[PDB]
């Protein structure tokens, strides 16, 4: 039990109630043109008639066809010079490099200090409750005691307590899958991809892989791609843990030999304790990985978690847990037991209106084809 | 954290300020023809109607069909002799052999007491300063202490120190990737490719590699090609390290075991320490590799670093570091923390503006297809 | 402080404050006590004034002037509470004079 290994806890000693989080704050190149005599290392921006522009670095001090007054002719000369390696391209890189040039030369004593670009802020949380009832009967309880000498209600209580703990852990996962951003999107797309869904039977998603062996590894590859996007947006780091369906976990477990575990002492001893509430292990040796036992379809979500409870992107503050209830239902006089909790949750706002599909600490991907 | 692993330092005792760098200095084989009997070990030139010319070494003293007055027939006889192993084709392996022959043969002591390929020189290093301001609210600090017993400002300081360290090493990398020459060019560019970019989905770049598995290895190969170009131009040997985006590093990490840590300690201990500040590992057992945590888009750079600080290709000479700031601003009476540094940087001359796209110690390539 | 104008057809809502400049005797700031539509056919300022006045007579609309400007200022400032840099001074200068005996 306990899903909080992957969220800030920041337990409250009162409801209502608050948590803290490490929220981050958040080029006029010469055009390449006919007759331009390039200079090695310099970058020119060329507009092709098709597909916009490119940024080209001269490796060769070459004049680009002075008679090419026809953009089409110029485009052809450029393509040839590019094929020849005379002109080469790193688009976003070059934009950065010229900015560095400009800023370096434009430096001035002034007062050019920069801020420690983190809002570092707080949110208010109500210790929202959850609860369950035993909904059991005397014929059962009477017989459990009469037949096995069983403590009857005590077991029903143990089941019920387990169930509420599992249900809250499920809720933690549901919130992650609520607030997580759509993965396999934007920066994490393969140009020929299906936008947000990983299909193990699809040559693009599996990157041409053969059999299950490589298709399974290809999923792990997409997972690393997602982990990076988390790092990029959060400014905190690569996703550190994964929540995924039984199908996905079993798939991932088939690779890297010793990443996910069965808690194999279990099978060895003939089901000594199934502990179906725990982390499988560490995926790739890098991601703490847990099974979403209630996965609705089939999926995985990659998330980040630092040692600092303010560095989770999601929080759970267990003010109250397992408070028992006792009574009966006069409609049939059947006995009543139950358990309630109070905790309060929240996320890094990044602006639950601002939570849905917006939380930079998590990327959610739909899985098909297993 | 520091990125000194790949820089010369020669720390300053005064600003402006200077460091030293190892500024570098900066054949008609007789034609094979119809009726000619070859001499074993000798080499002849032959231009085939298709393919063109190669140098052919005789293993057999064979007359090449005196009746082959038809170039097509002559090519055919030669082809047969090649199949026979009588004539074996090589291009530069032979061009050098003839140059060596000629140099030996017409050699004379003369007076070639030429200089080593060096000049050695020095640059003036301005201890450019950088300042980071915590810019935090007192209310936050009060609540962190009041709510969780947190040290607040002390912790904000830890963030601050970390951020300035990150900014400094980030800057070092930005200059590397400004002075680096664009790779996947010249000697390292296949004529049919994309000039400056390695696309993992492109059969030319991936050398026909099957799926992501082999495509990933194909990049590793391109890295060796870039490493060699560095050796060719610098004369100090091949690239020794890699600076690369999180996508590239994760890709490289998928092969050959020792490429990177998995940050397994983090996951193993339940989110203890992400340690995202040090070299990932060694690519192929050859290139010391580290993540550019601020990569703008996706790219990698291969670079050389000698044990002699003067052989780094880039210099960082810390003068002042992590000097703390304490103060406040009465207009809102907010407390102030911050840090100053002074260091100064430089690049092997290769003759800001004087380093852009010129530095042979590094080769930068844009990445697509991950 | 830029109260919404009261106008024909407007359904005023209780507690909300509207501004209305009458053809005669300047303006008022009216707080709805009753949710009500101000004669949608009153496109004639003369009619609109008559309707607003009628609603005022009805007790539907009640005026206070600076008292409401103060409340809306609080509304706005409260919602916009932040650090500009804003600290306010103790509202005193405290000074001295030289006097001969």
């Amino acid at each position: 039990l306990i899903a909080f290994d992957i969220c800030g806890v920041q337990p409250m000693n009162s409801p209502t109630g608050q948590v803290f989080a490490l929220r981050a704050v958040y080029k006029k190149f010469p055009a390449l043109a006919a007759s331009t005599q390039t200079t090695v290392g310099d970058i020119y921006t060329h507009f092709f008639q098709e597909t916009g522009t490119v940024y080209l670095q001269a490796s060769v001090q070459v004049t680009i066809d002075a008679g090419a007054t026809d953009a089409a002719k110029l485009d052809a000369e450029i393509k040839k010079q590019m094929e020849a390696g005379a002109l080469v391209e790193i688009a976003e890189g070059m934009a950065t490099s010229i900015a560095e040039l400009q800023e370096g030369f434009n430096g001035s004593t002034d007062n050019p200090w920069n801020e420690m670009g983190f809002r570092i802020d707080k949110q208010v949380i109500e210790a929202k409750s959850r609860q369950l009832k035993a909904a059991y009967s005397i014929e059962l309880a009477q017989d459990l005691r009469a037949v096995h000498g069983m403590d009857a209600d005590a077991e029903l209580s143990g089941i019920l307590a387990t169930e509420i703990m599992l249900e809250i852990n499920r809720e933690v996962v549901d919130w992650i899958n609520y607030s997580a951003q759509v993965g396999k999107s934007g920066m994490t797309l393969t140009p020929g991809s299906k936008a947000g869904v990983f299909d193990f039977q699809d040559p693009i998603d599996i990157r041409g892989a053969r059999w299950a062996g490589e298709s399974f590894k290809a999923l792990l590859f997409q997972i690393d791609k997602e982990a990076v996007e988390i790092a990029r947006q959060t400014g905190r780091g690569e996703g550190n843990f994964i929540i995924a369906s039984r199908n996905v976990v079993n798939v991932l477990a088939s690779v890297d030999t010793g990443i996910s575990y069965a808690a194999q002492g279990l099978a060895t001893g003939f089901s000594t304790d199934t502990t179906k509430s725990v982390f499988a292990g560490v995926l790739g040796g890098k991601y703490r990985v847990y099974i979403d036992q209630y996965a609705k379809q089939d999926y995985f979500t990659v998330g980040y978690k630092g040692p600092n409870e303010m560095d989770a992107g999601i929080y759970y503050a267990p003010y109250v847990a397992l408070t028992p209830l006792r009574g009966s239902d006069p409609k049939n006089f059947q006995p009543v037991m139950g358990f309630k909790t109070r905790y309060g949750i929240g996320i890094n706002p990044f602006a639950i209106l601002n939570s849905l599909g917006k939380n930079a600490y998590f990327r959610r991907v739909y899985v098909k084809g297993i």
